[PDB]
This record gives C-alpha cells, structure tokens and sequence, in this order.
C-alpha cells in the first residue's frame, strides 16, 4: 500500500464532473475544480486544468495526470508549511501518507489549525494524537474516512485499508 492507492480508496474516481461531500464540483480523484456554485465555472476550470474542450467528461489518462499533480503538491506544501515540516520530518513512512491524506482532502491551512494534535503527534503520543483529531467537524462530516486515517496514525500500519 502507499499514498496513491490510499487515496485512490478515500476518495474514488469519476470521470464526469460532481459534486464532492460539501457540494463542491470535483472530478477524477477528488480533484476539486471550485467553490462556486455554477457549473460553467466549473466546466471552465475543467478545460483550462486539462488544456482541452472537455465538455466536463475526461479520461482515465487525464484523472491520473491530475492524481499526480494533486499528489506532488501535496508534499510540497507540508514541506514548505512551517507548521507542517516539522511534524512531517518526525514521523514514520505510513504515517507520513496519514497527514499528506490530510492535507489532500482539506488543505494545508486547513490540517496546520490542528495545532494540538500535530504537537501530539510530533511527541509520538499515538492514542491521544487519535482521541484530539476526532474532536473535529472533520470527523464528524466524514467519520469513516476519518476514522480510517485516524486509525493509521494510531497503529503506524495499513491495517485500516487492508
Ligand atoms: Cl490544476
Ligand atoms: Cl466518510
């Protein structure tokens, strides 16, 4: 197992535009395309993030490109998040695919506002980690998502996903 498998299970893969947890437009492996309630935006988005008239339909080619993009910034992102670095540097590989799931799904700034629980987390005490990040609306609008990561924080294994 590792990131991209990981993800490709929490999030899934469509190739038509729709509509995330929140509403927003989205397509191929939870890349968002806005926050804006038009889909003409979206499809607009869409077209210029492909570089293609896509009609709001891509391939399984183009949702991978994507994948790996979203992927990349990612790390990149923690790396040069001075809230994130640190934790990021601390832990082990399988946690390390934990936060960047994190940070896929709700975004850099929004993962560095767990400040208690990345503080646990840089100290290495797993089940208290675990007990602060459920105290979360992210737990509470996506529980088994988050119970997932929650749970591979705790352990350090894939358990979660086998
Ligand atoms: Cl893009
Ligand atoms: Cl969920």
């Amino acid at each position: 197992m590792n990131i991209f498998e990981m993800l490709r299970i929490d999030e899934g893969l469509r190739l038509k535009i729709y509509k995330d947890t929140e509403g927003y437009y989205t397509i191929g492996i939870g890349h968002l395309l806005t926050k804006s309630p038009s889909l003409n935006a979206a499809k607009s988005e869409l077209d210029k993030a492909i570089g293609r008239n896509t009609n709001g339909v891509i391939t399984k080619d183009e949702a991978e490109k994507l994948f790996n993009q979203d992927v990349d910034a990612a790390v990149r992102g923690i790396l040069r998040n001075a809230k994130l670095k640190p934790v990021y540097d601390s832990l082990d590989a399988v946690r390390r695919a934990a936060l960047m799931n994190m940070v896929f799904q709700m975004g850099e700034t929004g993962v560095a506002g767990f400040t208690n629980s990345l503080r646990m987390l840089q100290q290495k005490r797993w089940d208290e980690a675990a007990v602060n990040l459920a105290k979360s609306r992210w737990y509470n609008q996506t529980p088994n998502r988050a119970k997932r990561v929650i749970t591979t924080f705790r352990t350090g294994t894939w358990d979660a996903y086998k």
